[PDB]
């Protein structure tokens, strides 16, 4: 039926965050799309796993989103979702800094 597509872009037009070490962050990409896509997130372009921060990080799929607790300077970079199904694939990048 049709390609991935932001449901909210609001959420999303913020792309440069500036935290506090020790801060929780959370960043998210609402989409719609059918089938449902999937999401996956990049660092720096590269996939992004578990064991590449102490303390890992948790994705919500039902609000697809990225969450990282007790963030540290190692934590600088940019996050990238990826969201795609049969028809297509979209992306959107944020930027993090750490203080």
């Amino acid at each position: 039926k049709r390609a991935p597509y932001w449901t909210n872009t609001e959420k999303m037009e913020k792309r440069l965050h500036a935290v506090p070490a020790a801060n929780t962050v959370k960043f998210r990409c609402p989409a719609g799309g059918n089938p449902m896509p999937t999401m996956r997130w990049l660092k720096n372009g590269k996939e992004f796993k578990q064991e590449h921060r102490i303390g890992g990080y948790k994705v919500r799929n039902q609000h697809w989103s990225l969450i990282m607790e007790s963030v540290v300077p190692s934590d600088k970079g940019n996050y990238t979702c990826v969201v795609e199904n049969e028809y297509g694939s979209i992306n959107h990048t944020y930027h993090l800094d750490v203080v």
